[PDB]
């Protein structure tokens, strides 16, 4: 049941950053709709480095990497200083480093990832001939419904892969943690589109154990701090009582 949820004041909020956006959120089978631009809701984009989250699946699950395996930096300058080093997936995931998602996605190599990336469904489930940036740039598309749905069924661990996997993926999303409230998740910009999107999926995992999973979707520009969407999200969380 996907439904237009009391949004007077969200729809504000999007409007006062001078944004189009959409605020999914789902919380047991229900979903509700905020902001200011409802219609992104079903409306596919590229995923960029949403897409982390899934390719760290598929990559334990046929293991082809593993939770302490050290990815080596060679020396080449990267698009962030904070990428230039060895790290775990783990801490690529946080930091988003693309090059290291790119070695995974190598090692899964094309057919595997489709073929996953279709059994899983995810969003128009098509990853073209380059496997290590179909995600970035095309022409993988997903709509922010079913980013909810993904990242709810991850927390909850209803995902169609291993438990273990899905406890290890899950442990390397923690973005942050007060007053016994969780928030696990991910951030993406897609910097090169004709249109460029950004996203904060994840979800909130409240005292009681209850979980609340989100899906944030609007319309970047350079003018704007990357601190944007988790402002927003943050301010809406708030407002909806879900924090």
């Amino acid at each position: 049941q996907i439904v237009q949820g009391h949004n007077q004041v969200i729809h504000q909020y999007f409007d006062e950053k001078n944004t189009s956006g959409v605020l999914v959120i789902q919380t047991d089978k229900k979903i509700n709709l905020y902001g200011n631009a409802l219609s992104r809701a079903n409306t596919e984009y590229v995923p960029a480095s949403t897409f982390d989250m899934l390719n760290a699946l598929i990559g334990l699950e046929n293991q082809k990497t593993d939770i302490n395996e050290i990815f080596k930096w060679k020396g080449e300058k990267r698009l962030f200083t904070a990428w230039e080093k060895d790290m775990t997936l783990g801490e690529a995931m946080k930091l988003s480093a693309v090059p290291v998602y790119q070695e995974l996605a190598r090692r899964i190599g094309l057919d595997l990832m489709q073929k996953e990336v279709k059994r899983i469904g995810f969003g128009n489930a098509e990853i073209g001939q380059q496997v290590d940036n179909f995600w970035l740039v095309g022409p993988l598309k997903v709509t922010p419904i079913q980013e909810v749905e993904f990242v709810s069924q991850l927390a909850h661990t209803q995902l169609p892969f291993s438990e273990k996997v899905q406890a290890n993926v899950k442990n390397m999303l923690l973005l942050e943690e007060s007053n016994g409230y969780k928030i696990f998740g991910k951030t993406g910009w897609a910097m090169n589109i004709k249109s460029q999107v950004g996203w904060l999926t994840g979800w909130v995992e409240q005292p009681d154990g209850k979980i609340v999973a989100f899906a944030l979707n609007m319309e970047m520009r350079s003018e704007m701090p990357a601190s944007i969407r988790n402002e927003l999200l943050m301010k809406s969380l708030k407002q909806l009582n879900i924090i």
